């Protein structure tokens, strides 16, 4: 982790002691390892709660839900264990602790073991379960002129009454919450994202809800897809977000507008954009998710390890920011190669902090991290994002002032910023790399075999942050052509493979001075006409599976065809801009390209013909 941030080992494995209280009788208990970090803000006091497995990682295994808690931001703390297992056996367990925050209440719902030595997802039967929740007041006094904390927890109670045994079609066998924070929805309801079992051991997610403080609960109709584990839930905009733990695959992620009644896949923001390992094809992890308020803007903070070690190790702790269009990479949170799974992100007072797992032969600590660097560029990126939309949305458009550029759905932009081998995103979450370029104001003027631009797409790798153009996506620029070509040459395009030679939807010219709009694998028919020198618009749109290609405003003839066949989903390799950058492709595109928009959705008219009537006011050359 970054300059100027720090940490301590809170939980210490093997060290760290709690109260272990059995039959009456208290006995202070060393700890072999702690899991599952919670961290949360009640009132101005950290609460941090937290798995302590007693005498293994095993997670089958003598396991007590532990809490700390500190009136001085995390200088120092008080130690207590808010839920006991059962201790009917040497495995019994309170397992994947789930907290909310309303008032002064804490709201903590666990999974209760007996004996079994098995994962419960294996179970063929709900003998060994329960499902509890415990309320923990928390109390300040101001006595002596300090400040000192306090909480009481009440006994857990069983909300097993609330689950039924069917569900639209299925039959139910055993639930837990998702682990780390859950939320308050702004109506006041407490929302648990829930994991759900049902006979035929399939998992999968759901919402679990009260409108009453907790007295009764019930479910949403809907669900997520089979093999959703570990869901992590926040409120943006009126609906639930549902980010979820897939194994072995990329993340999906459901918005709901209805308390889970239904569940709508996020395909055009967040939905399998992170995978779980570099080739997605290894154990996927718990994910801290929250929405919060910085230098006054709205956004969510979410962390996941990249696991470069692969199985369960899960190295290598990322933070990731975003406002529902740009995702940003802020960093790595966990220190060198360690590994570093489970995690929770807090805010509080405009400080960022972050409790977090680290992981040496399956003996687990939790650290508690002063994340002073990763606010610092949090807040610089919020700051540039802000910039561009006002810069954007300040112009007044040809008309006193036409309708404004829209920035709505904008999520990157390549104007004049650049290097000797990167086109540079405004918005700076995704550069574009280049070739044979030549900088000039506000773009790039390209030349000769080999040259363009690449606007990575399926190639981000691991983590795919344009995954939304495969479902809908408008791509502009200007472009000025200064050379006839021998032969069709590209300008601008989406590719499906890694040459350009497969393409979604894309533009190119010829020796005639014709347009060679170009749909999906349709044969291509040139159209309309050019001339050397000239500036043009160019807008590709894609949506519902049909694309259309305007110039100057005006939608090329024959556009608005198919270009995706309805079977299938596109996996776009990248965008092309100027050329293809492959010297194994022939061609030789002489033009200048300047300020490339992507949209996450397809533009309308009137917005269509305010971006071409607004060109020559967009760049960034002029403000930096
Ligand atoms: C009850 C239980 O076994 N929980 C385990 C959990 C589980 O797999 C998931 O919460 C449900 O599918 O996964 C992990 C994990 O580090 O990956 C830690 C927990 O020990």
């Amino acid at each position: 982790l970054a300059p100027g941030s720090s940490r301590v080992e809170l939980f210490k494995r093997q060290s760290s002691k709690v109260p272990f209280e059995k039959d009456g009788k208290v006995t202070e208990r060393v700890v072999h390892s702690f899991r599952l970090p919670a961290l949360v803000n009640v009132d101005g006091v950290m609460v941090a709660i937290a798995d302590a497995r007693y005498e293994t990682s095993f997670d089958n295994s003598l396991i007590d839900t532990v809490a700390k808690y500190s009136v001085d931001d995390g200088e120092t703390w008080e130690t207590q264990i808010a839920i006991k297992n059962s201790r009917a056996s040497s495995v019994s367990r309170v397992v994947d602790p789930t907290v909310i925050v309303k008032g002064n209440k804490l709201y903590v719902l666990v999974g209760s073991y007996n004996s079994s030595r098995s994962y419960w997802t294996s179970h063929g039967d709900a003998r060994d379960w329960d499902i509890l929740l415990a309320v923990g007041e928390v109390t300040k006094s101001t006595a002596g002129g300090k400040i000192t904390a306090s909480i009481k927890w009440g006994s857990p109670v069983s909300l097993k009454e609330f689950f039924p045994a069917e569900m639209e079609g299925m039959h139910t066998n055993q639930f837990l919450g998702g682990a780390g924070v859950a939320i308050v929805a702004s109506n006041g309801n407490l929302v648990y994202p829930v994991q759900v079992t049902n006979k035929k051991k399939q998992v999968f997610s759901k919402i679990f809800y009260s409108e009453d403080e907790g007295k009764t609960w019930k479910f949403g109709k809907g669900r997520s897809a089979f093999g959703c584990s570990e869901p992590v839930a926040l409120e943006w905009e009126g609906k639930l977000i549902i980010n979820t733990r897939v194994d072995y695959r990329r993340r999906l992620v459901y918005e709901s507008s209805d308390m889970g009644n239904t569940w709508l896949e996020a395909v055009g923001t967040l939905s399998r954009v992170w995978g779980p390992s570099p080739k997605s094809n290894q154990p996927g992890s718990q994910s801290s998710f929250t929405a919060v308020t910085i230098e006054g803007m709205r956004v969510m903070l979410f962390t996941h390890p990249l696991n470069f070690k692969g199985r369960w190790l899960r190295d290598r702790l990322n933070l990731w920011l975003t406002d529902n269009q740009r995702i940003y990479n802020v960093g790595q949170v966990s220190i060198g190669d360690e590994n570093s799974a489970y995690s929770s992100v807090l805010y509080k007072d405009d400080k960022l902090y972050c409790l977090h797992e680290i992981n040496s032969n399956e003996v687990y600590s939790l650290v508690f991290a002063r994340l002073v660097g990763e606010l610092r560029i949090i807040k610089s990126v919020l700051q540039s994002w802000k910039n561009w939309d006002s810069h954007l949305s300040s112009i007044c458009t040809p008309a006193g002032c036409g309708p404004a550029v829209t920035t709505v759905g904008l999520v990157g932009f390549l104007s004049h910023s650049a290097t000797k081998t990167e086109w540079e995103d405004a918005y700076r979450c995704v550069n574009a790399s280049t070739a044979n370029a030549e900088r000039v104001p506000n773009g790039l003027k390209f030349a000769g075999v080999g040259g363009g631009a690449l606007w990575p797409v399926s190639q981000q790798g691991q983590n795919q942050r344009y995954h939304f153009a495969n479902h809908a996506f408008t791509l502009v620029a200007s472009v000025t052509i200064h050379e006839v070509p021998k032969g069709a040459s590209p300008l601008l395009g989406a590719s499906l493979d890694s040459s350009g030679g497969k393409k979604l939807l894309g533009l190119s010219y010829d020796k005639r001075h014709q347009w060679q709009p170009i749909y999906g694998s349709t044969p291509v028919t040139p159209t309309g006409s050019w001339e050397m020198g000239k500036r043009y618009h160019v807008v590709l749109t894609m949506a519902n599976k049909i694309g259309s290609v305007y110039i100057d405003g005006e939608p090329l003839e024959g556009s608005g065809q198919t270009v995706v066949p309805d079977e299938r989903t596109p996996d776009i390799s990248h965008f092309y801009v100027g050329g293809y950058k492959r010297s194994g492709m022939p061609t030789d595109s002489r033009v200048t390209v300047n300020n490339v928009l992507l949209y996450n959705r397809q533009l309308n008219a009137e917005e269509i013909r305010t971006l071409f009537l607004s060109q020559d006011l967009i760049g960034t050359e002029a403000h930096m």
